[PDB]
């Protein structure tokens, strides 16, 4: 079971669901993360430039993958191959952002 | 105001998440729908044609778009610009569904 995030489009993408394979990888229970922006999962030794190319893309609505360092509610490091895609109405209009992390 | 629906991959779709804007344009409140196949939004006139290609899509993990008649939890019926796709992996795995309704 691969891990996902869904968020809300707009001020700073809160989170508004996860799966179970979420809480499995990370430890952290749906209570503890929705409602914050995901950037809590990430760490002293985790990829500016990555960061900024992932700030980039959703800031901009465009999909994008990366492999990331992000750390687990205990703290203990793991990476992350993640996808990040926009959910659009037919209109166009961003209604969410989903980020799933593939195992492999 | 656009209407999200996320439902599990595998094993007849059960609804995992729904936005506000599901609540307010169908009156169902999260905890009446998760755990739930969709296909309860459907009623006397809804048109069989219609969800034969939804169940095809879905089964197949095909992106599709319907306009199907839905019903409210107060038994109005409302047209439903309905887009469903599938969420993958990177291996091409699907994860999720998620349903838009385009107001
Ligand atoms: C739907 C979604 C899922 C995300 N999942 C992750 C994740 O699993 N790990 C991670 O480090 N960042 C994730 N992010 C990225 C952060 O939320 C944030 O966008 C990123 O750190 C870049 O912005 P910042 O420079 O403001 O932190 C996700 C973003 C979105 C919209
Ligand atoms: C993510 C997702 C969202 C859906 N949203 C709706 C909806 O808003 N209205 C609807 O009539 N059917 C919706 N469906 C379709 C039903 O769940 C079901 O697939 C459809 O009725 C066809 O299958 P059946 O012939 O087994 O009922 C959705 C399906 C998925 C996977
Ligand atoms: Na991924």
């Amino acid at each position: 079971a691969s891990g996902m995030i869904v968020t809300d489009a707009g001020a700073d993408q809160p989170i508004v669901f996860v799966n179970r394979a979420f809480s499995t990888i990370t430890g952290y229970a749906p209570n503890e993360v929705l409602g914050r922006n995901a950037r809590f999962l990430q760490g002293p030794q985790t990829d500016a430039a990555t960061v900024a190319r992932l700030r980039e893309a959703i800031a901009a609505a465009r999909p994008i993958q990366e492999r990331i360092l992000n750390y687990r509610k205990d703290g203990q490091p793991f990476w992350n191959q993640l996808s990040i895609s926009p959910v659009r109405d037919e209109t166009g209009n961003v209604v969410a952002f989903v980020g799933v992390r593939t195992d492999v």
